[PDB]
């Protein structure tokens, strides 16, 4: 590429992976959201929480794709694997699954930053710090807070309703 | 009738039945609503939910009557039977009764649409699709959602209060 | 499902397929859009055209998922295959690919409608007619119009720039 | 200096160089802009593009000078060499020259960041990341996009007019 | 001091103590607030209640310091001891600790007023009555009210969530 400068093939490849990870995460949150919209689950606030996260992850992928092009790298898309479950259990089960997923994304970001540091790619490092690293930390904190409140509330049926009504 | 075109006597008759069904449903919801206004039941949100549905069903009947005249059919009214119960039990009992009633109306709509299809009456089919079929599906979904939440909440007294307060 | 009425397993399954088709189409348009954002392609209007279509297809999938739940069917997600190309050639090549894709979606909608008709499922038929069938026809017409204008313009470089500048 | 803390003489010196580089770049863009204002060149949009870049580079130098003082370093100004050409040829020639110049500035920024990293000077690293690194990447991307469009348009006279009219 | 009139060394010294008491109380409420911000405690309303009290106590200290100077006394600051606990247990445990702390401050105010009365220092007495005595009484009443409601609510997990959601 005529514009490419200080952008390693290793980072370019890792950015394409991370795009796949973010799209997979978006797809997982789509499945989570619609599960809580089932007539036999029916927790609207939980559905909305996860549908909003699907949008956020999709937007993350799009930001990574924009940055890939800005640096002169080439987007390469792969098959998106379906989410790990078809049914997600209770709000607690779902929130546990979500925090596992976010920590997996956070670790991928951290690995990419480490790669960027090893390749002396300060633009990549700043890009990650500006748009992803703090967003992941804040989100993981919020999920941790939710998990604690859900757990405190488990008369499990009543607790799950009250959390959806009064927190989400 | 000078305006009547492609409107079978079978459909005309079935439209008069459906009007009776919708009026009966309106009357049932009137009884449900006022039961929840009793001083010894006293669930205002439940009362309002059912009184609003009484209005909606009445409006459905009126739309069917307007369409009957637009097509050149003749309204024929019959006795309206009283609702199936005088007392409706808990919110859960009442919501179960309501979903049974809505499914009965939905089936009558579907039968009428099938009749219209067999009689090649596209105006009837569109009329049903525009004003009734989707409205029934959405309402039945909402009642299903409510039933699930009520069931999750059954410390039955506390649950019933919380549902009325925080959902209805 | 407590709400399920007149909703065949065949339609439920076909709705899940169609969701996969719409998500695949969204992913294809994401790849198309970002290809035209490459520094060595650099056609902003083409990029925006396809990114908007990615959003529209995603929204279609979401509407199908909402309807699935409203009817008491169960969402089942599958792997999403990657788009058919990594690089999309010229605006003309891309628009040809897009119209092929839209016709494939349109045919899937038509097949689903035929299935609904055979299963006497008027709610499905109306749902498709209200939110998808006319939208597909209008979009395919617009792409046809674009294809004709692109073709007329092929001094191919100059033509492609002018189309992006003055139409897109 | 009474305020100086963790600010190496190597960085201070490199900041003075970079100021000279940014001022030289501002001067180059001044020459580019006024060349396109010649009555025998007469491409107003190209002139404006380069005059705006002259302002941006001057502002970059001023930000570096402000930071130098904030850290307790001492500005040292050197002769500013005249631009590499007196006449800049076509829009394409000029845009090629501009991207070469921007890549040279970007490399100087990257070298300075590497120096800051080796000297453990996190304030310098953040300063560069906040105000320069992303700005260079975005600008180089935009020039790459322009180069591609100019090249596609080369009936060279007609192409150059159309680019100036419809992009710049 | 040129302005000092009717201001005993005993009162001046006791005012410096009280400043230390108010600052210690501010520090205690800072620790309480951030404990309830822990991901494994996660009671936002409780955190906010205590952070607001930290601000109020700090402001009390500042008012005492302003009055000290107005009277011609001399501020003398001492080490601020860390709060009595690192972890504060439940909302109930924390509210009990808070009311103990407020009663300790109230007693210090009362002692200071008694000192002022014995020293015939009416300005001090009015100062205390205007800005502190009623504020302490109102706050202690509110905490008592909260303690009663928390106690009534102890299904301890559910109670603690509901108090935070619906009172704080
Ligand atoms: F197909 C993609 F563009 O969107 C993905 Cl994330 C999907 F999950 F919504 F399917
Ligand atoms: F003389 C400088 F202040 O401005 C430089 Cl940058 C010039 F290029 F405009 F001359």
């Amino acid at each position: 590429s005529q514009i490419r400068q200080n952008y390693s093939t290793e980072v370019e490849a890792a950015v394409n992976r991370l795009v796949n990870l973010y799209l997979r995460a978006s797809y997982t949150y789509l499945s989570l959201g619609f599960y809580f919209d089932r007539d036999d689950v029916a927790l609207e606030g939980v559905c909305h929480f996860f549908r909003e996260l699907a949008e956020e992850k999709r937007e993350g992928a799009e930001r990574l794709l924009k940055m890939q092009n800005q640096r002169g790298g080439r987007a390469l898309f792969q098959d998106l694997q379906k989410p790990s479950q078809d049914e997600w259990g209770t709000t607690l089960d779902a929130m546990k699954a979500a925090i596992v997923l976010e920590k997996s994304l956070n670790q991928a970001l951290l690995d990419l930053h480490a790669l960027g540091s090893a390749q002396a790619d300060p633009h990549l490092c700043d890009f990650l710090e500006s748009h992803f690293l703090d967003e992941e930390v804040k989100l993981i904190k919020k999920m941790g807070d939710h998990l604690t409140n859900i757990q405190r509330l488990v008369q499990a049926g009543l607790g799950e309703y009250l959390f959806e009504r009064l927190t989400l």
